[PDB]
């Protein structure tokens, strides 16, 4: 079946002559000054976040959405309050069936006949739900599942829960994809262009993801990004997905990497955005403010803690050192792990991405004695409660394009980066900035960021307990939260 | 050859000296006290690690003023002890602007073919008005093909070091290149390896004399930055099933799209898209459906009025912007002011050229009125399938050129004519003269940007006369309330100025545009203009 909703107050509030027919579009509100004071009562109200939930639930599940409302055109001045809320709703509904626009209004016999063309599909086969219910006598009429809405629920979700089935009452942020994204493609270099996707209006924020992943990792925070008033710009690192990924090494220098994330904004022409790295795209946001501290208005980093390099410590000792950094040095040996990680990327992906209590992990340090960091992963790796089959099977199709060579030759930079790195030693962070840690991080664990004041004195903090490595895909609804309440705050 | 600028004296201006200078004013301190930091020929200390680019600016804070504090009383001179020198050069870079005349050289011998280049003494601003500084680069980011920052590289003028270096990159002699600097103490190495000195001292033309004679002559009041075309975001939005917006973006915040006409491409505002960017929002112009890379269907029901304002809402959802600017020219302009009079949410504000707001008349069939005003015959002409587009399409070349002419060139289209002769460029030569206002390039962009979608779509537009006003005749009781704009060309042949007198009367506090001596192409033909009026609107309301 279908399930459908009105908005005039069941799927957003605080609910609610020449008034009679302005529903119907003859007239907008300005013009219409006769029989004021609501420019702000549109305004204070906005959406009913259970219920628009109840939505996504019912088109995941198999039913078509849709709002027929008794409306109206609002050349008001709490006007974007509505384009926004709307814009909002917009995704999650595949027809939206106003009265200001097909002419006819709510209760008049029309609108329902007409939806139910619209779509096409019988009285029964639909159910609604008006705040009103003086409205669903049409509908009953007809013989259409009707639902009140009274309270702010309640029946809502359990009696509509009759529908097929249920749904849950902490639920996650709202997904946001694939293709329902705007795809934005600047050229930078010659050969190199850089591909990402952009939601939502200014100011702007680059979500820089890490290894091995695809900027659709930050897919729960993009959505809730753009809402809390931003412009995302989600993109592919260098080496991954939709971006040219080269062969070359010293291509994906950190020097370099973070020289070309400039030309990026030059090219697209922003002056300054809001860095947001997770993994090794953290590092470069935290060079990145380091380098081009103009171009940055604030730096966050998930897991990955400001590292500066000793002057007088080659890089390598220090990473043959730490027991967990090995996995991190069988990489360096080139079109091995490739070889590695590419012959079943159905396996690759799900043993990489597991949560925090997940057995079947990595092979961190004794990935050179197994020499393999797969070896103690099982061959039939078992689905992360944490992604979903099609989850998995985007970051393949993502990564059937690149191969592995470039994203892992990300690695492979190592003493040139420190070589490079070894100038901001005498530098200082002042840009605002955040580190927000992960408590259950095998590698890159909270305890590596204590130093971090030292280099950035204001440096304000973000704890999330029980994580993994894989932050945001692992507990979205608080790393939105702190991101956002961040970006609020400073 | 080439010739690089530095950015203080020259390129950015009015430099940060003279804050200096006038500081070394607000008190008692001796001649150069204060600006000896910066200038000075040897170079130590301080500053010394800033335009190396060792430590921050804000670093430099600290350690400069008590370095100050050091030769103050200390050392001849009196300094004040609560005294700093922060926000006394932060304040005199944010408010140094860019040196127009300058950039405009400095395209120009790029345009000629030199390497431009920059080689100046900057360094990292963790600052406030850091922004001020991002913008600045921003936008000379383009006109110049090398950046040698003393603040990134690690030398600093006029340490030969930096010199040779940058000759290094290019690889040319030291007489192949020129060099410019508000110093002089600057230029002592150069004119001693063997470059051009110019002792940019004034504000320039000074500069740009026995400079102009070095390369050429500049332009009085040249052409303005036309973004181009290839280094530009390249947005691909998809809204119904098969059908995808292509587009283009450039700067931040807020939004205005760009909405070109018939037979155009979003190449148009080529010259309007940097200085919308500029003036300080994003732009977003896109190629109409039916044109250039978005989906250009064969349907006619798919060009509806209806339908494309429609589908023109569905793009801002998906690109997750809840209102815009919307600002079309010809037939897109229609569009934008149904978009205002159908979905005024997700407008802000409109703005149309040469279109003006024409209602229908519910009593006078659409096409009646089309077959009455003369000009209105080509109009008439397309309304059959497949005939002009065969007409049109058969040779390009000559089918843009007699399309896109002014309002003093000759060989244009036959608007009214048409159908007797049977075509609109039948008595355009079928050799046309390039329209002095459009280059070779210019033209064979609009041609490989129409030999994907060929003719057909883009025609389409005409082709729902009808329907188009059986719609708008319900906008018959509305009025148009968010912010508007009607700027008219003087001799646009159709779309003539004379047919918005009317306009206010649905149209109240309607705020108008007028340029003379133009075309039907108003971006193509008087842009600087176009741009001025666009900007003083969008700052203004
Ligand atoms: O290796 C990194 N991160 C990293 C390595 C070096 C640096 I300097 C910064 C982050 N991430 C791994 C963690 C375990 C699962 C695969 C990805
Ligand atoms: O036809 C239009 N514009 C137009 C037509 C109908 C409407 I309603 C609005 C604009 N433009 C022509 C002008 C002459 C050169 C080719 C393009």
């Amino acid at each position: 079946r279908v399930a459908a909703f009105d908005l005039d107050g069941v799927l957003a509030l605080p609910s609610i002559g020449p008034t009679e027919q302005l529903m119907k579009g003859k007239i907008t509100f300005s013009q219409w000054v006769p029989l004021q004071i609501f420019s702000q009562a549109m305004a204070a109200r906005s959406i009913n976040r259970p219920m628009l939930q109840a939505a996504i639930a019912l088109k995941k599940k198999g039913f078509t959405t849709c709002i027929v409302t008794n409306n109206w055109l609002d050349d008001g001045d709490k006007r974007d309050s509505l384009a926004q809320m709307m814009c909002e709703l917009s995704q999650h509904f595949d027809f939206l069936i106003e009265s200001c626009q097909v002419g006819m209004i709510k209760p008049e016999p029309q609108i329902y006949n007409f939806l139910l063309d619209t779509l096409k599909a019988k009285p029964n086969e639909v159910v609604f739900l008006d705040d009103f219910g003086s409205n669903l006598k049409p509908a009953r009429d007809m013989g259409m599942v009707t639902i009140l809405v009274h309270n702010t629920a309640s029946a809502l979700r359990e009696l509509e829960k009759v529908t097929g089935t249920q749904f849950p009452e902490a639920p996650l942020p709202v997904p946001c994809n694939p293709n329902d994204v705007s795809h934005g493609y600047v050229t930078v270099k010659p050969g190199i262009r850089l591909h990402f996707v952009e939601m939502g209006s200014g100011p702007a924020l680059c979500l820089c993801h890490g290894f091995p992943e695809s900027w659709f990792s930050w897919r729960y925070q993009i959505p809730a990004l753009a809402q809390a008033g931003f412009r995302v710009l989600a993109i592919d690192m260098k080496g991954y997905g939709d971006s040219s990924s080269p062969p070359e090494i010293e291509e994906y220098a950190m020097e370099l990497l973070c020289k070309e994330m400039v030309t990026f904004l030059d090219k697209l022409g922003i002056p300054q955005a809001v860095f947001i790295g997770h993994d090794w795209a953290g590092v470069m946001v935290w060079n990145m403010a380091l380098f081009y501290p103009e171009r940055v208005r604030a730096v966050a980093s998930l897991n990955t803690p400001f590292m500066p390099p000793d002057p007088d410590v080659s890089p390598m000792k220090v990473i043959r050192s730490i027991p967990v950094f090995n996995y991190q040095l069988y990489f360096q040996e080139p079109g091995v792990a490739e070889a590695e990680l590419e012959k079943n990327m159905s396996r690759t992906f799900k043993s990489f991405f597991r949560a925090s209590d997940e057995t079947g992990f990595i092979a961190v340090h004794k990935a050179t004695e197994i020499g393999g960091i797969l070896v103690n992963t099982p061959e039939d790796p078992n689905l992360s409660k944490i992604t979903t089959e099609e989850e998995i099977e985007f970051y393949i199709q993502q990564f059937k394009k690149t191969g592995f060579r470039g994203p892992l030759n990300w690695y492979r930079n190592t003493e040139r980066n420190w070589k490079w790195s070894c100038k901001g030693l005498g530098r200082k962070i002042l840009v605002p900035a955040l580190m927000v840690t992960a408590e259950k991080d095998i590698v890159l664990r909270p305890e590596m960021s204590k130093n971090m004041e030292k280099w950035i004195p204001f440096l304000k903090r973000g704890h999330i307990e029980d994580c993994g490595h894989w932050t945001q895909i692992e507990k979205p609804t608080e790393v939105n939260q702190i991101l956002i309440k961040w970006l609020q705050t400073e």
